[PDB]
RNA sequence: GGUAAAAUGGCUGAGUGAAGCAUUGGACUGUAAAUCUAAAGACAGGGGUUAGGCCUCUUUUUACCA
């Protein structure tokens, strides 16, 4: 067969501040996708793209806004079931995929297949690659930047043409002569010979794209005039179609560079991606934000808008296709641009939304609580982000001074941009600690990129150097280890603290947990092993003042858990199927909804939070009855203060009412 | 919400083009059941490749998701 008939390249990343360079590419026969960090799981999922068929995965540079995401991609291949996959990058990789099995376990069921560097070329039956190490003076000093090209395409043949001379058409003499033809051999038919581009158009070598990371004038020289460039630059076998240049503004306003891209002609298109783009991309969950709002602003805030030299660049966005092979242009026609004037729209007139909307407002309209004891809640899925729903965070924040986790994981960065807005650098500099409750990955595989943001936020205002605090089961000690060792320094950022010491009648243990009860003024910190997972443990809040709150999680109903939660004002629990099924517990290794309630209402606690919630099927928690006020549902970016209990039992009829149609677990 | 198998008629087996059981008048049979020389409904709804078999976007059915 002949190459492919029609070639799309597509944006991923579109260069937003959430998350890293990514770039992917549409082929008839193939799926090919060049890097990929943090946010990127719902990118794609939630436009539509198909994770089966990736049986070949690319990515550049080691930095986790680039590697970070492969462990989602793993994991859903895992749960998709594909065969076989290949994964290729920089020469010391393998040592990211050796570490994973730690954690997130076994691989074996899918095959993945890793190359050196000493085979920098790579063929398929659609496509060909050529990647090109790279040397820097100032692991992240190798980039290998890489080069593509396509299988020549076979010009259409003129069917009707041989009809009407006279040959056999629509019979089965006509494909030996078609066959033939398409070799490129002229075939003498009648006495008469015709020529292969009377019969058919000239043949087109095919175009080809280049891409480009140079972060910093550290890997401008050794790239500078490269040799393979060279053999490239300007006319080639086929003029270029496309580039994409992922450097960063600053290096595109230097006076050196700037013009060999020029080299390379001016049929050469050039894309640029940075943090400048406007984006906004976050349709449906912008609505739903927004419908939140609408129901309670005080309750559910708002997202914050994040809005936005030789040849001209089109500014890259969100799905703006390109398109290759059937002619070399742009496309805009998936634009995704946030429109709340659209939103008001079905907000206001959902079916007998409005009537309960009004009829709340009008009941609303006992003393000043607290000013500032905050608890935010980012992320509510399950190791799954979706539309609305994702890996729950619980931002706590005691003092506007201090702050502290909740528990962490991918995507939560993502989630508190494009809130807390200009407040994102401050808000991080408050962060004085984190923890982790048990070895899930999606409850620990999120520290990266806290971290990292937080090391640029302490410089952002000139303050002191402060190592974040790290609470975590001794086995997650030994990823980031390896990580330290392996891709970036990160020690000097993090101080493991293992949780045992911390349990009931149990130097540098006793300072630190001081310094930390210190720091953000909490009395007293006591955790406890539950019945989830092996080296599981959960965590207790108790404040100077006399406010409690105990944080549960994954767990199973338990003695040692309920001792600890007496006398409790607040506490945090986990749901997985509201009602149903009872059995089958050892498989979840977690908590019943109806057992949740029960344990809430014996819990002496005024009242009870359900946050974590199973997305085996994506589902509104169908909220089991027999339940008194205690009981709440919580979502996604929620606010309020400590004493705002009163507010939230008149939501749920219009919390409801939101809804309206439900769709959970049918017989089908 | 995601993954897996079929969209051909009253039913099924496939992709050179379509075939058996059944029927419209019945021939051997007083009798309407046995055996045909003719008949018919015909590959879910769009398009990219210029041909069906390939891929792509909804629609129906079944099963699975830690
Ligand atoms: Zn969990
Ligand atoms: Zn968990």
């Amino acid at each position: 067969s002949g190459g492919p008939n029609t070639v799309y390249l597509q944006v991923v990343a579109a260069g937003s501040r959430d998350s890293g360079a990514a770039l992917y590419v549409f082929s008839e026969f193939n799926r090919y996708l060049f890097n990929c960090g943090e946010g990127v799981q719902r990118l794609m999922q939630e436009h539509k793209l198909k994770v089966a068929r990736l049986d070949n995965i690319f990515l550049t540079r080691m930095h986790w806004s680039n590697v970070g995401g492969l462990s989602g991609m793993i994991l859903t291949l895992k749960e998709t079931g594909l065969p076989k996959c290949v994964l290729s990058g920089p020469p010391q990789l393998e040592k990211y995929l050796e570490a994973i099995k730690i954690f997130s376990g076994p691989l074996k069921g899918i095959e993945l297949a890793v190359r050196p560097h000493s085979a920098p070329e790579y063929e398929d039956e659609t496509m060909t690659v050529y990647q090109i190490p790279i040397h820097s003076e100032q692991d992240s000093s190798l980039v290998v930047a890489f080069i593509c090209k396509l299988h020549l395409k076979r010009g259409n043949f003129l069917v009707l043409k041989a009809k009407e001379m006279g040959l056999p058409v629509g019979t089965a003499a006509i494909a030996p002569i078609i066959a033939a033809v398409k070799d490129g051999k002229s075939i003498t038919h009648e006495g008469r010979e015709i020529l292969a581009e009377e019969l058919c158009t000239p043949p087109d070598p095919g175009a080809a794209f280049v891409v480009v990371e140079c972060p910093d004038e550290s890997f401008i020289q050794p790239i500078c005039e490269n040799a393979t460039f060279q053999r490239y630059q300007g006319k080639a076998d086929a003029p270029v179609a496309l580039v994409v240049h992922m450097a960063p503004a600053s290096v595109l306003v230097d006076s050196r560079y700037q013009q060999w891209m020029e080299r390379f002609g001016p049929d050469t298109q050039h894309l640029v991606l940075n943090e400048n783009c406007a984006s906004v991309h976050n349709l449906r969950s912008h609505k739903i934000q927004t419908q939140l709002n609408l129901i309670h602003p005080d309750i559910f805030p708002l997202l914050t808008s994040f809005r936005c030299l030789s040849v001209p660049m089109v500014q890259g966005e969100c799905l703006l296709k390109y398109q290759l092979r059937p002619r070399r242009e742009w496309q805009r026609d998936a634009i995704i641009t946030c429109n709340p004037e659209e939103f008001i729209v079905e907000a206001l007139q959902l079916p007998n939304f409005q009537q309960s909307v009004q009829e709340y407002r009008r009941s609303a309209q006992a003393e000043k609580r607290s000013q500032y004891p905050e608890i935010i809640f980012l992320g509510t899925g399950s190791a799954i982000p979706m539309k609305i729903r994702n890996v729950s965070a619980t931002l706590v924040n005691i003092s506007p001074d201090t702050s502290l986790l909740l528990d962490c994981g991918e995507g939560t960065f993502g989630q508190l941009c494009r809130h807390y807005g200009d407040q994102v650098d401050r808000v991080l500099g408050t962060l004085a600690a984190v923890f982790v409750s048990h070895l899930h990955a999606d409850h620990h595989t999120g520290l990266p990129s806290i971290l990292l943001q937080r090391e640029r936020a302490l410089a952002s205002l000139g303050k002191p150097l402060h190592p974040l605090l790290v609470v975590a089961p001794n086995q997650l000690k030994a990823w980031l280890q390896q990580y330290h060792n392996q891709c970036q320094e990160v020690l000097h950022h993090i101080s493991m603290i293992p949780a045992k010491c911390l349990q009931e009648g149990a130097p540098a243990v006793e300072r630190l947990i001081s310094s930390l009860l210190r720091t953000c003024d909490l009395e007293e910190f006591q955790t406890c092993l539950v019945r989830h997972c092996k080296h599981a443990f959960g965590c207790a809040l108790v404040h100077t003042s006399g406010w409690k709150v105990v944080y549960s999680g994954d767990t199973m109903p338990c003695e040692a858990l309920v001792r600890m939660g007496k006398d409790a004002t607040l506490l945090i629990h986990e749901a997985t199927l509201e009602d149903g099924l009872e059995e089958e517990a050892v498989e979840k290794t977690h908590s019943t909804t109806s057992q949740a309630i029960s344990v809430g209402m014996r819990m002496n606690a005024e009242f009870i939070m359900l946050n974590h919630f199973s997305q085996r099927y994506a589902k509104v928690p169908l909220f089991s009855p027999n339940f008194s006020e205690k009981v709440g549902v919580a979502f996604d970016h929620m606010k309020v203060c400590f004493g705002d209990f009163p507010t939230m039992p008149k939501l749920i009829p219009p919390l409801k009412a939101l809804f309206a149609g439900d769709i959970e677990e049918m017989e089908e």
